[PDB]
């Protein structure tokens, strides 16, 4: 089997993007933040605190005639930024983009936090890292990618996400028009749970490649590109005026400037992200200082290849008995 399903960004800088997704009978259509993250496909629900919804779709398990209450099961989960959501969990028929898993857990939310509520575009999230980080319990569960595997005709799934325009996940196939010239695979540690490979250096616009090892995971989840320090000033020092603010909270820099691309190396290959993805718009409405797409790891204690990244590529996620990951450009 396959699927095919497109996303789309939740607003006009590319904050995130949602797929639909079509969970019970008769299907309810959530639109799902697809995040190879974590593990937890998680809903807005009938179960939701009512103060803590807030123009989201809800999933009404009670309407479904395959849901079925996992008995005893809870989960709770505390995201890298901060936000966090926790509830119970039922067993589901869940579709995206054709592909159909019958019993997947669908954790539906009793609690969400507030950025969560203040985003009325997410409906859930749909989690594509190893199985292993699920937070049910006290009997862990499967993401939907772990339980359609077999089932596909290739173990895989790629991320084609769109600059400012719609996108595309796959899954059990690779489609060999989305684009150019070969897909260079790269090893990956699943020993943390994540999507967790090594880059081969960076450039920063038309620089020369510096070739160091930069260890970090595939994030679809992450809008941002996370890098060390060291990357993340080189890169800066470039844009006239550009500066670390603590109050804002990382790199800004005059909305007035055109910003150099940054290529990151996957094996000998090179990935160039065009200077524009890294544009994230006025720190505050009306403001002439811009956010930066490019920001230090160093308080996170990992490196991400986040959205500004992964967007400059096709990305194919294999979950073959050794996973790999793909990097093309397009
Ligand atoms: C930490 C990086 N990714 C995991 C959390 O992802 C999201 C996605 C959407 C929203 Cl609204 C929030 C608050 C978090």
């Amino acid at each position: 089997s396959t699927g095919s399903a497109t996303t789309t960004p939740i607003d006009s800088l590319d904050d995130a993007y949602i797929t639909p997704v079509q969970i019970g009978t008769p299907a309810q259509t959530l639109n799902l933040d697809f995040d190879t993250g974590s593990s937890d496909l998680w809903v807005f629900s009938s179960e939701t605190t009512a103060s803590e919804v807030d123009g989201q779709t809800i999933y009404t398990p009670s309407k479904s005639t395959t849901a079925k209450l996992l008995s005893g099961a809870t989960w709770s989960i505390s995201y890298g930024d901060g936000s966090s959501s926790s509830g119970d969990v039922y067993t589901d028929t869940v579709s995206v983009g054709g592909l159909t898993v019958t019993g997947q857990a669908v954790e539906s939310a009793k609690k969400v936090s507030s950025s969560f509520t203040e985003d009325s575009t997410i409906d859930g999230l749909l989690g594509l890292a190893f199985s292993t980080l699920n937070t049910v319990s006290p009997t862990q569960q499967k993401t939907f990618f772990d339980n359609a595997k077999a089932s596909l005709d290739s173990p895989v799934f790629t991320a084609d996400l769109g600059y400012h325009a719609p996108g595309t996940y796959n899954f059990g196939f690779i489609d060999t028009t989305a684009y150019t010239g070969s897909i260079t695979y790269t090893a990956v540690s699943t020993k943390q749970g994540f999507w967790e490979w090594t880059s081969t250096g960076y450039a920063v616009g038309s620089g020369t490649f510096k070739s160091t090892s930069i260890d970090g995971i595939a994030d679809t989840g992450t809008t941002l590109l996370y890098l060390p320090a060291t990357v993340v000033s080189a890169y800066w020092a470039q844009v006239s005026g550009a500066k670390s603010s603590s109050s804002v909270g990382g790199y800004v820099f005059p909305c007035s400037a055109t910003l150099p691309s940054f290529t990151f190396g996957v094996g000998s290959a090179r990935i160039v992200i065009p200077g524009d993805y890294i544009d994230f718009g006025p720190i505050s409405t009306g403001s002439s200082s811009c956010f930066g797409g490019i920001q230090s790891s160093a308080g996170i204690g990992i490196n991400i290849f986040g959205d500004v990244a992964l967007k400059a590529a096709f990305v194919v996620f294999n979950g073959a008995t050794t996973p790999t990951l793909g990097f093309a450009s397009k």
